[PDB]
Order: structure tokens, then sequence, then C-alpha cells
């Protein structure tokens, strides 16, 4: 069973955030301060259609897809190079694999009741971001 996300929710909890843009290779700065910030993820899903605008104070990233296709990750805020992303439905569970040079990219997200939960990879190194649905 395929979960709805659409909606407004906002960041709770950054846990390895730091050591996930560590393993992107990000500098100490942005590594500190997108580990501080809390941004608002509004999800617009229509089918396979799925726009997940992640909107930041640094760089609102944004990632505009069809879930089946395969899409460019050149996108400046999180790691900004041309990985060939694959969205997929796993049953209840939303899987991405960012298709380039680094060992594990990609993501797996789900809802809990009202809130939204993100595990994201990168070098085998796991963040896991917690969010709330405000719309």
């Amino acid at each position: 069973m395929p979960v709805d996300f659409n909606g407004y929710w906002k960041m709770l909890s950054n846990e390895n955030f730091e050591e996930y843009l560590r393993a992107l290779d990000v500098n100490v700065a942005l590594r500190k301060i997108a580990n501080l910030l809390k941004p608002d993820k509004e999800i617009v899903q229509d089918g396979d259609h799925m726009i997940i605008r992640t909107l930041s104070t640094f760089r609102n990233y944004i990632m505009d897809f069809q879930v089946g296709k395969e899409f460019e990750e050149d996108l400046t805020g999180i790691d900004d190079r041309k990985c060939m992303t694959t969205v997929s439905w796993d049953g209840d569970k939303l899987q991405c694999v960012q298709k380039g040079e680094k060992e594990g990219r990609g993501w797996t997200q789900w809802i809990e009741g009202d809130e939204l939960h993100l595990e994201m990879r990168a070098e085998g190194v796991t963040c896991k971001q917690v969010f709330k649905k405000v719309h």
C-alpha cells in the first residue's frame, strides 16, 4: 500500500546530517549550520509525479520527478553533481538510488501517522531526519 505524502511538513530533528555531508565531500561551516537548520518539505504527490520541495535558509533544493524515471541531481545545496537518480515504490516505502561515483548514495522515505521519516545514505554513512505534518 504506497503512502500518500501530499502536504507541508516541518523538520523536528537532524541526527547524523553533519557526517552524511562529510561523506558527500562538504565543508565544516555548511555541515555545522545545515545540522542546526530545521527546513520545510512541501510534497506535491500526483500518482507517479512527485515534487519534494525541501525549503531552507542556505538553498531551496527541490526534487521534481516521476516514480520509475531516472533524472540528473545537478542541484546547488546537498552535493552539486549529475547523479542519475531513480525513485521506486518498495510496497509501502519510497526508495531512491542516486547513480554515479559514491558507494551507497540514496534515501528511504515513509510516513508514521502525522510524521515523515527520511533515512539518507552516502559512502555507507546514514543520516536520520524526522518531520511533522502542518498542512
